[PDB]
């Protein structure tokens, strides 16, 4: 009975399966104390203050309740090399690649994982508090939401989980005897410390291992205190575990923003968009449009859970409660309404701080006053190496977004009418095109490539598939064999085409409102499209380009046979090597069709 060690809550208060999970791991990890989180502002403020006194975070004097954490530099980002999925058979997790090295995931046997686990977790929380974090991915009471319990020895994880998920006692009461995902996390630094603690940031990079066990409904993560390694809702649950749950249960879990868009006659539409990291999801989800009369409202900027309802609409919820955005590059110009979002109640990690107690990063586009001096993310004075680590983050509540859609917490989700794919392509790929069918659109997602190297990132999910990517494609195709399904139109965009001198052909940012209106009108059925080998593109003058000056539209939409011949050959060899026997017939057929259309142009 670990009851004697409970310093907040009680083990008798917990659903019985939750108690077994806490007590079983308390016996293994041997924490000094067990703190069952209630989600209250009191608990949150007191924990931040404790971390402040211990030197784990600093208060940002300038802002209302904002905080800065600087990590050990060895613990600065997700490590795909150390991120694994455990299943009986490797092929259920990744297609067996012809070449022998899969780019589509990382499998570990159950035997190898048991060994790794036993080498890590016994005694790992000695001298530390085990925090029990009950949380909901999605609005409380939503039929699309799912519940997890995270055990962690990191107060930084507790505070960040309060922002990024719905957390606390209300979640426990709603859970009852229902099912939940078991999330176990340890920074891997029992006390007394065996190694020196760097930057007062507990970390264990040599034993870092982020493991997913879909068949046991468990995520087990060790040795990292950072971001997606430790906030186990952020990706481990939201994409890897959930995409397997989604396959079994008939829905989709995707690396997509969700935004609502309204035309000047009051008609709203919701779009989802899958871009890879650093290709502009957050910017587009919080866009300030440049075109009069248009309104963009943010539902989510990173994760979408989507399920066809009984009437055939694709209903999407944002299962997150906040935004864990990349800070560098965020500015007045590029994302003014992210700037509004983060100036209160926000945790920053690995960005710089100004003399006046503010935040600073590359691309912030903010002249400071003469005299204002800057301290780097490595806690050293800095003069124009970057000031902020490139993967530095803000962690902010979504409720604060000045354009948060009124339905962003609606338990039924919002109806998705268009899905957008895209990434960074400096050559060959036009600004926008539309897929010819659902099957072709799935192929477009599967073929996605993104930027001195161009790499495949199908569906923007390369690091996050919870199971075999060929079966994932089959799952997407199966949505069409579902009577009533109102299959959304699929588009592919490229903000990043360059001319021969390396300059961006498209100014982008809020000017992407001009591409979104075109998509709006195609969903409406407007005849604004010209058929091409890769799909539909906007007709002559269909795109509203007034105010933009003389955009060089010839090259921005130029489709070159020689380029697309190379593209389709590259895609064929990629899918053959990496997907092989698990490539669905329909995707191979779309590939043959594209190759044939290209050969005839
Ligand atoms: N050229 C151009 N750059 C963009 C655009 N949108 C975003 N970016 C840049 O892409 C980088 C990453 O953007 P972010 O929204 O954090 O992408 P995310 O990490 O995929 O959500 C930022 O430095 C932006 O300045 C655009 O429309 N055009
Ligand atoms: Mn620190
Ligand atoms: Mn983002
Ligand atoms: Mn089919």
């Amino acid at each position: 009975d670990f009851s004697a060690k409970v310093i907040q809550g009680s083990l008798d208060s917990l659903p019985q399966e939750v108690r077994k999970f806490v007590e079983g791991n308390a016996q293994l990890c041997q924490p000094e104390y067990i703190h069952i989180c209630d989600g209250s502002e009191e608990e949150y403020g007191r924990l931040l203050a404790h971390m402040q006194e211990e030197g784990v975070i600093r208060k940002l004097k300038k802002y209302d309740n904002c905080w800065l954490a600087l990590t050990d530099p060895r613990d600065v980002a997700r490590i795909e090399s150390k991120t694994v999925i455990i299943t009986q058979e490797q092929r259920d997790t990744v297609p067996i690649p012809k070449s022998g090295q899969s780019q589509l995931g990382r499998w570990m046997s159950e035997e190898d994982f048991e060994k790794a686990f036993n080498a890590r977790f016994p005694g790992c929380m000695k001298g530390r508090t085990m925090y029990v974090i009950p949380f909901s991915m999605g609005p409380l009471g939503s039929p699309l939401a799912k519940i997890g319990i995270e055990l962690t020895d990191s107060p930084y994880v507790v505070a960040s989980m309060r922002i990024m998920t719905r957390m606390g006692t209300s979640v426990l009461e709603a859970l009852g005897d229902g099912e939940f995902i078991k999330c176990l996390h340890s920074v891997g630094c029992p006390l007394p410390l065996k190694k020196p603690l760097v930057n007062n940031w507990a970390c264990n990079p040599e034993l870092t291992l982020i493991a997913h066990l879909p068949d046991r409904r468990e995520i087990i993560s060790f040795g990292s205190g950072y971001g997606g390694n430790s906030l186990l809702g952020k990706k481990c649950f939201a994409l890897r575990i959930a995409s397997r749950l989604a396959k079994e249960e008939g829905w989709l879990a995707e690396h997509m923003l969700i935004l609502g868009i309204t035309n000047p006659e009051g008609k709203k539409k919701y779009l989802a968009a899958a871009f890879p990291s650093a290709c502009g999801k957050t910017n587009l989800a919080m866009m300030n449009p440049t075109l009069p009369g248009w309104k963009v409202e943010c539902v989510g900027d990173d994760i979408a859970w989507m399920k066809f309802d009984a009437q055939g609409n694709l209903r999407a919820i944002n299962p997150e409660n906040g935004f864990f955005g990349v800070a560098p590059g965020t500015s007045v110009k590029t994302n003014p309404n992210a700037i509004k979002t983060i100036q209160k109640n926000t945790i920053f990690t690995n960005v710089a701080e100004t003399s006046d107690g503010g935040v600073y990063w590359e691309g912030i586009d903010e002249p400071l006053a003469p005299g204002v001096t800057i301290t780097s993310w490595k806690n050293k004075e800095w003069r124009p190496e970057p000031c902020a680590h490139p993967n530095s983050r803000f962690c902010t509540p979504a409720s604060q977004c000045p354009i948060i859609d009124p339905a962003w917490e609606s338990p039924e989700g919002v109806p998705i009418e268009g899905i957008i794919f895209g990434g960074r392509r400096p050559a060959g790929v036009p600004l926008v095109y539309e897929a010819l069918s659902w099957q072709h659109g799935v192929f477009v997602g599967a073929a996605m490539r993104s930027e001195k190297v161009i790499m495949h990132d199908p569906f923007a999910m390369r690091p996050f598939f919870g199971y075999n990517f060929g079966k994932y494609l089959a799952h997407w195709l199966s949505m069409a064999h579902r009577p009533a399904a109102k299959l959304p139109k699929i588009f592919h965009v490229n903000w990043f085409r360059k001319d021969k001198n390396g300059k961006f052909l498209w100014p982008g940012f809020g000017e992407n409102s001009r591409v979104l209106e075109w998509m709006f009108g195609r969903i409406e059925g407007e005849d604004s499209a010209k058929l091409t080998p890769i799909g539909y593109v906007p007709k002559e003058d269909a795109l509203n380009l007034k105010g933009l000056g003389d955009v060089n539209v010839e090259e921005l939409f130029g489709i070159s046979k020689e380029f697309w011949e190379k593209e389709v050959e590259e895609i064929d060899k990629y899918l053959e090597d990496q997907v092989n026997a698990d490539l669905p017939y329909e995707i191979e057929r779309e590939l043959r069709a594209l190759k044939q259309r290209i050969s005839q142009m």
